[PDB]
């Protein structure tokens, strides 16, 4: 309470001294011991996790970063680190400084879905001890605590920037005591990267309001960008940067036999130890090279078909050497498992999959569902799989580290590789603490080597504002939001405010001329002009209306707000209640494309399709016409924007895909029915299902009730894909769409009871779904069917009870 965390005397004096002169002393004149973890007055519960594995002591530029200027006393901090050099420390560090000293709440916020799950158990496996409640908003799922019980939320950007705005409604902003990004390079340019300005430029406009002692603490943190500097200044923040870093990782490109760095100088030939017989560049040859020392590698390649024709490759010269330098030794038990796992799955075993993984080789892309993925992850993090060939999707995925990283070429998808993109790959490279380097090899042509030595010489690109305003186009989506949530928000009333505002931005911090001021006025104009917000005429004076209230709420882009708005209405003029097509689709969203849609195959289905989804298409704007006009010809036209009829027929083609989801089609038979992938559905239902929540709760603000009544289901239904029945089993975690239906058609319809179940009856009934662990869970311990069994009954009574989680 008094001080949970303090540093060692006059560590702070050294570390200010070396700072400052021009040369670092040859050996550093401070006790070597007091970077020692247990010297910093952490709490014991905390200072043995740490110690739980690896982590016992601090860094030159751990202990600089956090001695060094204000950053303990409550001022803000920018930092930036290579990857895998204990950046997850710092924060964790200044987190629990506050949050125990000030008694105070904090919020995480992580980029993706999978990283902030993985953050939120990591999170919780340190700070349950000191009872530090860290609960998760990711995506759709919500967590079962109130926010008033809790202490650390872990965030996606999109579910931040919502409960930011829910705690200025309720005033509640007194409650939190900092906000930790990760990844603050996002920042400049991304689909939903601009809402990380949109959230600290509120909080940094709030601060504002009331300067007019320590407030609220921003603690963000990235990868080496040219203008960090620039981002210090905006968010008012001390500034730190190192390139230290645990093991050294070397990038290196390949050319021929002989294989370079980054200097060009060669650094080491190259003789292939193994014949391929193929013409090859020596890529199987390198990664055998790998193998052989009792290690793990990382693959990157173009396009999803490559990652599969290379893993099949890979696999195939491992079965000849079997058979016939020294062989792979992997574990054939361990093996059978993870494939027994891959086979007990919605998906089955992929062809492709089943000639690999059992000579630990495997591929990922998007291709593949999320729960092949982690199967997969899981796999490779263990050591179960040796090689695996991935796409540039899972360079900016989840944490998992390989001893060696070869990117198969600088050319992807048919242009340049982005230079973030390559940062990312090589950054994957060394795992602190286990490998003595990271090792990273772009293999080239002779055609493509000076873009090779481009990338491993290059660095990022400066952080653009997203709200910039090019000549003729002077509103922008991300501009109106930001401008929207401050004003209906209650944070921004007067004239006065606007430009106090403006003020704020990173974009105003980037001239530090002022003709972006004037792009503030348009977009208020904007809102007004919509129905979005109200003037009362020392200026004049605004307010929000409904359909502005509503928006905000609902978290909705107000460019798309005033076409779903007009589309609600005509709907609840005449409505089709005798199946749920018309209510998919207005939940279906048309905001981007999840697929190529095969015209030919739709209009099969079309002439096939049943008289009551008929009326849904027609009274949609679905004409028969226009479809025959798909198939017979490829014209995309859209020249006359009234050629958003190309829209409706995605969007109600989309709507027809998420109708045979919710109704428990199995993936495969959605394949051969529309023709896409299940990654492309498995991405499109989850998009579908916050959409829904948004729709749900904009309809709720409106005072459409009935409207609302109808949709309020539809979010849980498009998570799990389930259909009413379900809806109460889902509530168990453990418990997915198919352990769900299995469990209602044995005689378990609810919660209530599951709790009254016997035990050895659920294993029995899992045994029809086909001490081996062959089921998956998230964040699983690899359950037994019946380690499994108890546990969701144990967790059914938890529920019931509502005790905790």
């Amino acid at each position: 309470s008094g001080s949970v965390l303090s540093p060692p005397p006059g560590l702070g004096r050294c570390l200010k001294a070396a700072a400052a002169g021009e040369c670092k002393p040859t050996v550093p004149d401070y006790e070597r011991d007091k970077l020692l973890l247990a010297n910093w007055g952490l709490p014991k519960a905390v200072l043995e996790k740490y110690h739980s594995f690896g982590v016992k002591k601090m860094f030159e530029w751990q202990a600089e970063c956090l001695l060094l200027g204000q950053v303990l006393e409550g001022k803000n901090l920018v930092y930036s680190a290579p990857t895998s050099a204990g950046k997850t420390l710092v924060a964790e560090l200044l987190i629990l400084k506050r949050v125990l000293e000030m008694r105070k709440k904090a919020l995480f916020i992580l980029p993706f879905v999978s990283v902030a799950k993985e953050k939120k158990y990591y999170l919780q496996s340190l700070f349950q001890e000191v009872g530090i409640k860290v609960d998760g908003y990711m995506g759709s799922t919500s967590p079962s605590r109130h926010f008033s019980s809790l202490d650390i939320a872990v965030c996606t950007i999109e579910r931040a920037n919502g409960l930011i705005n829910r705690l200025i409604e309720e005033n509640k902003m007194d409650l939190l005591g900092m906000v930790v990004v990760d990844e603050l390079h996002m920042l400049g340019d991304s689909h939903r990267g601009y809402l990380l300005e949109l959230l600290l430029t509120k909080i940094c406009y709030i601060t504002r309001k009331s300067a007019s002692s320590n407030a609220v603490q921003i603690v963000g943190m990235s990868a080496t960008l040219p203008n960090l500097e620039l981002v210090a200044s905006w968010l008012n923040a001390e500034l730190y940067h190192t390139d230290f870093r645990p093991v050294p990782l070397l990038e290196s490109v390949k050319v021929g036999n002989s294989i370079y760095d980054s200097s060009m100088k060669l650094v080491r030939e190259f003789e292939p130890m193994l014949q391929v017989k193929g013409d090859e560049d020596h890529v199987v040859s390198l990664c055998y090279e790998t193998i052989c020392d009792n290690h793990s590698v990382l693959l990157f390649c173009p396009s999803k078909k490559w990652c599969e024709k290379l893993a099949d490759i890979i696999a195939r010269e491992f079965y000849n050497l079997h058979h016939q330098c020294p062989p792979v030794i992997l574990e054939q038990k361990e093996l059978l498992e993870v494939m027994d796992q891959l086979r007990r799955l919605p998906s089955g075993l992929d062809s492709v999959l089943q000639k690999t993984v059992p000579w630990g080789v495997a591929f990922h892309h998007a291709g593949l569902t999320f729960e092949e993925r982690d199967i997969i992850e899981g796999a490779f993090r263990q050591g179960l799989i040796r090689v695996l060939a991935a796409t540039s999707t899972l360079s900016s995925g989840v944490n998992l580290p390989a001893r060696r990283v070869i990117i198969r070429t600088p050319i992807f998808g048919g242009r340049p590789l982005d230079i973030l993109t390559y940062k990312q790959m090589v950054g994957r490279a060394g795992r602190k603490g286990v490998d003595t380097v990271g090792e990273s090899i772009l293999i080239c042509k002779n055609s493509e080597k000076s873009k090779g030595i481009a990338l491993l010489q290059g660095s990022l690109k400066p952080v653009r504002s997203c709200l910039q305003r090019r000549e003729g186009e002077e509103v922008t989506g991300s501009m109106i939001r930001a401008i929207l949530e401050i004003i209906v928000g209650g944070v921004a009333s007067t004239s006065q405010d606007m430009h106090t505002y403006a003020a704020c931005t990173f974009l105003a911090a980037s001239m530090k001329e002022s003709v972006q001021l004037g792009a503030i006025e348009a977009c208020v104009m904007w809102l007004l002009e919509n129905e979005f917000i109200q003037s009362t005429e020392e200026g004049k004076v605004y307010h929000p209306t409904h359909l502005g209230s509503a928006t905000l709420s609902s978290s909705l882009s107000p460019a798309d707000t005033l076409d779903i708005f007009a589309d609600l209405q005509r709907a609840m003029k005449g409505f089709v209640l005798e199946n749920d097509l018309h209510i998919l689709y207005l939940v279906t969203p048309m905001f981007e494309d999840w697929t190529t849609i095969d015209w030919y195959r739709f209009f099969c289905l079309w002439e096939k399709l049943p008289t009551s989804m008929k009326r849904v298409a027609e009274l949609v704007g679905v004409e028969e016409g226009f479809l025959a006009r798909c198939v017979k010809g490829k014209v995309v036209a859209r020249t006359e924007r009234q050629h958003r009829q190309m829209a409706i027929h995605k969007r109600f083609f989309t709507s027809l895909v998420l109708l045979d989801l919710i109704s428990e089609v199995p993936l495969r038979e959605i394949n051969q029915k529309y023709g896409c992938n299940r990654g492309q559905i498995q991405s499109l239902q989850q998009s579908a299902a916050v959409y829904a929540g948004m729709i749900t709760v904009f309809s709720n603000r409106l005072g459409w009730h009935n409207m609302e009544l109808l949709l309020s289901q539809f979010q849980k239904r498009l998570t799990f894909g389930i259909q009413r029945e379900l809806c109460d089993l889902v509530r168990v975690s453990l418990l997915n769409a198919q352990r769900a239906r299995v469990l209602y058609a044995s005689g378990f319809h609810t919660v209530a009871d599951l709790a009254r179940a016997n035990i050895v009856e659920v294993e029995v009934i899992l045994k029809n779904a086909v001490n081996m662990r062959t089921i998956w869970v998230t964040g699983r311990k690899g359950l037994t069917e019946r380690e499994a069994a108890a546990l969701i009954v144990e967790e059914a009574r938890m529920i019931l009870q509502q005790d905790l989680v």
